[PDB]
């Protein structure tokens, strides 16, 4: 599946693309405002992400260093990126069908639309301007907004136990973005496209 990921910010970004433990194609590549990078995603990739990353150095090898989203250093991600990071995530060729969905479960970064290029579902879309209206608590110094597990460490916020609910944090990310996730047990915003769906995602959709 191709997955074109352009920048519309009006600041370069370094997209990152992995599934934890891989990166998807050459995982990581510098996109000036304006560019578009056309990635290729394997079938039946699951738990795959895609985000954003800001204010980056890397030297000749490829080395350095990210303000959000950082990928233990690299420019071609293999791992997920360090928080705050909006998060395109999806699952391919899942008995049948692509699941898609945008979270703020680890902070938000870069406003962020995620769609199908191809017939048959709907894309979904976090284009507030969370960092300027982030709480001062989750306000991330390095750059973009925490989510509040990464900012408090607690049962409640991470849903460790797998029960936890709603809080003062996770109503503010909903309340901006109704449509990512705004905490683990959210009620899922997860979009079903038709199997080996076609994508494009972009960084600043909107003016």
């Amino acid at each position: 599946a191709t997955f074109e990921i352009v920048n519309r910010c009006s600041y370069t970004v370094w997209a990152a693309a992995s599934k934890g433990d891989a990166a998807l194609d050459a995982g990581g590549r510098q996109l000036n405002s304006g560019e578009s990078w056309t990635i290729n995603v394997e079938p039946g990739t699951n738990g795959g992400k895609i985000w954003a990353r800001t204010d980056c150095y890397f030297d000749d090898s490829g080395s350095g260093i990210c303000k959000t989203g950082d990928c233990g250093g690299l420019l071609r991600c293999k791992r997920f990126g360090r928080p705050p990071t909006t998060l395109a995530e999806f699952s391919l060729n899942q008995y049948g069908k692509d699941y898609i969905d945008i979270s703020n479960i680890k902070g938000f970064n870069v406003p962020m639309d995620f769609s199908p290029t191809t017939r048959g579902c709907r894309g979904v879309r976090c284009a507030a301007d969370i960092v300027g209206q982030c709480p001062a608590k989750l306000k991330a110094p390095g750059g973009g907004c925490n989510d509040a597990c990464t900012v408090f460490q607690t049962s409640e916020y991470c849903c460790t136990t797998g029960k936890c609910g709603p809080t003062e944090y996770s109503r503010f990310f909903k309340r901006l973005c109704p449509d990512a996730f705004s905490y683990v047990l959210d009620k899922p915003t997860t979009v079903t496209c038709p199997g080996s769906s076609n994508y494009r995602v972009t960084f600043c959709p909107t003016a």
